[PDB]
């Protein structure tokens, strides 16, 4: 969905004065055909009859004017109402995939002029926006809320399982009994969870001001999910991998590529063929996740710790004295790493 | 009905584009409140909100504009539409006998500004015009034509009985056997007939262009009735009377006085009490009716003929030579008088 169009959609999103007017128009079952231009004098050829108003915009004014037949012409920034009750006459030879007279007119005018044309039928209750060669159907708030409420409820489900898999992996990680299947199963759930967020994003945008609460909910549910997945990738990829590269792996499975067991393992650097092989492949976390999220060690210093101890298993056996031998680790950080890991081991295993 | 108001009523009479728009508005059940002003500027205090149009007037424009709430402001010459969708705010303390905001507003504004204000409500099919302290309800053409067609039928019946009375009176006059009762009876019918015309007149005017046929019919039915009645007055009044006076008698009995037998015989100069006496008073026509209508002698000259011979009885005995002794009576007039009267006697008596 082109960005140029996304901006135009904002013009009619819940919260704007124009959308308030369109909502009342729909409710009154009046139709509507709105043409948005900047310089009215240049379109006199496609604008016939009607009344020249050239007055300041207002939701009530638009609504009242919509009682008359014909189209309304507004300024692109929605600050002025130039015409009302006019006949829009774009070239009738321009191809169109619409059925209604006003929608055929709308599409053709949008294509012919490259400007925004809004069409609202008397019968249905959807706002059809046309811009250049694009067409975007804007849905009613109640329809959007219903879809978004279901999606969020679906996300809670996915998140719940994600948390379960993660607490399981934690135990195994602390006991150094992880297999590639444990890692993949965890990453897959997290990938699917974030895809849900991606697919739902357009409805959220479409909700405008009516999507505040929905945004807050998605935020609480997915807060540190992405960082956590990037860290698992850094901890279990077959070869040392940078953060930026891990952030790119995440991005790939959240959109482009499908998160299947064999595929994730493959991308992680494991020449695997059968999904069943995963349970046989043993792996040990590098230690980044625990160091950053629990010990609060910046990845930069993290790399140093890993470079010396190799795995979380070794790191967990090191002493403060040992940990201090690492660059970037003073008495404070060594004590944090050591104590936080020891604390987790005693409580989780 | 002040002529001043009549001029305003023409603005919304059948035929005008304004009435054309008002009828369409009535059929659509939209409402209408129209304010006619010369210069909008000096009325901005009573004009709130709405839209400034300052465009050329047309019935289609008025009809479309009326789909919105509020009032429309036009130029007094109905050539310009200045405002649409405005709130008219006359002084609320101005007295009004109207019901419902639309008509109360119209009456008060008309009273306040001395200008014309037209109101059309949804729950009825009539136009109310307010001018100063006047109110004129304009009826639909169908209603008007119904009343006018009945009035014409009623007129045909009166005319027929009038023709029968005048016909019998003619026999009596030629035989010099007329009684006051025959004259009054004929006058009364004539007076009553012209009274109907006066009463239906305001309906014909209200019909505008659609009252053309009605006017033509009234003209064919009452053609020479007024002239005929005047001549009857000049011929049977107790003592000589000039035409102009006969006319005052006519006008008087058409509007002021009631055409009762006794009342007519009294104004004619006869002192009677009971209608029973009329059959006993013998009278003789002076001959004006016959002289002017049949012999085609100008009244101015008939005066001389009557002043010399006195009655139709004497004129009918006169010879061509005897008649020429009259000032203004030549060979032609003399022959015309003598021959037309002799012809009538041979045919009607």
């Amino acid at each position: 969905v082109p960005q140029e169009l996304i901006e135009k959609i904002k013009l009619i999103s819940p919260g704007t004065e124009l959308r308030k007017a369109l909502d009342d128009i729909i409710n009154a079952n009046f139709g509507a055909l709105i043409f948005l231009v900047d310089d009215p004098k240049k379109y006199e050829d496609v604008i016939q009859g009607g009344f020249w108003l050239d007055t300041d915009f207002s939701a009530e004014k638009l609504y009242e004017l919509s009682k008359m037949d014909g189209a309304i012409v507004l300024s692109e920034d929605i600050t002025k109402i130039y015409y009302a009750n006019v006949h829009l006459v774009p070239d009738p030879t321009i191809p169109t995939g619409e059925t209604g007279t006003r929608h055929r007119t709308a599409e053709r005018l949008a294509k012919q002029t490259g400007k925004v044309v809004i069409a609202v039928s008397r019968r249905r209750n959807i706002i059809s926006l046309y811009y250049k060669n694009y067409k975007y159907v804007v849905n009613q708030v109640d329809f959007l809320i219903s879809k978004v409420t279901q999606a969020i409820s679906t996300l809670e489900k996915y998140k719940d399982n994600f948390n379960k898999l993660l607490s399981e992996l934690e135990v195994l990680e602390l006991e150094n009994r992880v297999t590639l299947a444990d890692v993949v199963r965890t990453l897959a759930k997290g990938f699917e969870l974030l895809r849900i967020v991606e697919e739902i994003r357009p409805y959220i945008v479409e909700l405008g001001e009516e999507g505040r609460l929905a945004r807050m909910q998605l935020r609480e549910l997915t807060e540190d999910v992405d960082d956590l997945l990037v860290l698992l990738i850094m901890d279990y990829s077959s070869e040392e991998v940078e953060e930026e590269t891990a952030q790119n792996i995440l991005q790939d499975f959240i959109t482009r590529r499908e998160p299947s067991p064999i595929s994730i393992s493959r991308v992680l650097g494991y020449d695997v063929q059968q999904a069943a092989q995963l349970d046989d492949v043993l792996v040990s976390a590098r230690g980044y996740r625990l160091l950053k999220t629990v010990a609060r060690i910046p990845l930069s210093i993290g790399y140093n710790v890993v470079r010396m101890f190799k795995t979380l298993d070794q790191i967990s056996k090191a002493s403060v004295e040992d940990l201090k031998k690492v660059e970037g680790i003073g008495e404070k950080r060594a004590r944090a790493i050591s104590e936080s890991i020891s604390s987790l081991k005693h409580r989780k295993t």
